[PDB]
């Protein structure tokens, strides 16, 4: 099954109301791969201010969904405090909007036990076509 | 020049709770741009990030930088794709973050550098911002 529920997400992750942003993990590989989805809705705090006349996801929030569905693999493959260190390769393809849903895979490339040094990649898609490519993501386990 | 809040909303379509430019210092067309935001307790996001440890969220320090770039470059007149950001350090309740970009390219795309300090000291660094 793999798959993982908002209230064992919340036993994993630190992250909450108004800054979790994975809904559900559907399938992982500890030390491999994950995958997940985020829903988006009107109905969240930040579409607001983003913008007023047309509501649009901000693609920052989107690496933000990407690095706590990395954050989770990372965890569960081995402090649950991880703060981005550095972000490399991020191209936004297409807007998302609420009524959407965003799935979500992140691709572990190294994870230093010694260093507290994770590296992954990630890619958002809406409707199975790609909306965002993170080459590399890098945390530090402060 | 300089711009307050209610001309930096005049500027930007940002709005509560996703406006993260409190001020710009000055700017030169074609350019630069030096602004700050403020960091508080008080804003909505902490309680998230995290309940334990209260600490802006990196992703939100591009957005910062990502809102002052678009300014200079509407006065020098989405967000495509960022490059070669490193966080050097967290930046916390009561900071200052003081931010610089700079223009790289105009060319329909253009190309920002983003630098921002707390007390004089760099806590992140974007090589290349990208919009259209
Ligand atoms: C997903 As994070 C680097 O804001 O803990
Ligand atoms: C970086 As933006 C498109 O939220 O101004
Ligand atoms: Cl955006
Ligand atoms: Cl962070």
């Amino acid at each position: 099954d793999t798959s993982i529920d908002i209230e064992d997400i919340k036993k994993i992750l630190p992250h909450r109301y108004p800054f979790l942003l994975v809904d559900k993990v559907i399938y992982m590989q500890p030390n491999k791969t994950i995958i997940g989805l985020k829903q988006v809705s009107t109905n969240e705090p930040f579409f607001n201010g983003h913008f007023p006349q047309k509501q649009i996801m901000p693609g920052v929030l989107q690496i933000e969904a990407l690095a706590q569905l990395a954050g989770i693999l990372c965890l569960k493959s081995d402090n649950n405090l991880f703060l981005f260190a550095g972000v490399d390769g991020v191209r936004w393809k297409k807007p998302v909007l609420p009524g959407d849903t965003l799935t979500m895979q992140a691709n572990l490339i190294s994870f230093k036990s010694s260093l507290g040094i994770a590296k992954l990649s990630g890619v958002g898609y809406v409707n199975g076509k790609v909306v965002i490519n993170i080459s590399e993501m890098t945390f530090a386990l402060s």
